[PDB]
């Protein structure tokens, strides 16, 4: 679980969201598992605005930050669940690390502030939903 509070928005994995994150939804794509609610207080965090490839994620599995490489936003093939068959993701970045079911929305940072949030993995690697092409989640 976790969320990216920027303004009067929330950021979660589209998987997770809530009845009140789609009773208040502003935009959601199945194809990125990214989806964004309005929120009536001011939010927390800053996103980055660049072309990082190393960051920090939360990995909730063994309470730790780790530092990681991770790659280029891209289409990437990931396997059925109780929420999507198998498809392509969209912007989405690997990297080698720890993750297992219940890691998804843990936060990547770089020095310039929130990447993306935790949202695939598996056999040593762990995939970041990208969220630094959303230009207007900061107007
Ligand atoms: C950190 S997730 C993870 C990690 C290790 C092993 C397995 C997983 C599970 C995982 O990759 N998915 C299941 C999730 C319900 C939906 C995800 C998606 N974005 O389509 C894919
Ligand atoms: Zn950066």
């Amino acid at each position: 679980s976790g969320a990216i509070y920027v303004g009067n928005y929330r950021v979660v994995n589209r998987h997770l969201a809530t009845h009140n994150d789609w009773a208040n939804l502003v935009w959601e794509d199945s194809s990125r598992d990214l989806l964004v609610s309005s929120t009536t207080a001011q939010g927390c965090d800053t996103i980055a605005r660049c072309d990082c490839q190393t960051g920090v994620y939360y990995c909730s599995s063994r309470r730790k930050h780790y530092p990681v490489s991770f790659s280029k936003p891209s289409l990437i093939f990931v396997e059925a669940s109780e929420y999507y068959p198998a498809r392509y993701q969209s912007h989405l970045m690997l990297a080698v690390g720890h993750s297992e079911p219940g890691d998804c929305g843990g936060i990547l940072r770089c020095q310039h502030g929130v990447v993306g949030i935790v949202s695939t993995g598996g056999n040593g690697l762990v995939g970041f939903a990208d969220v630094r092409d959303l230009l207007w989640l900061d107007e």
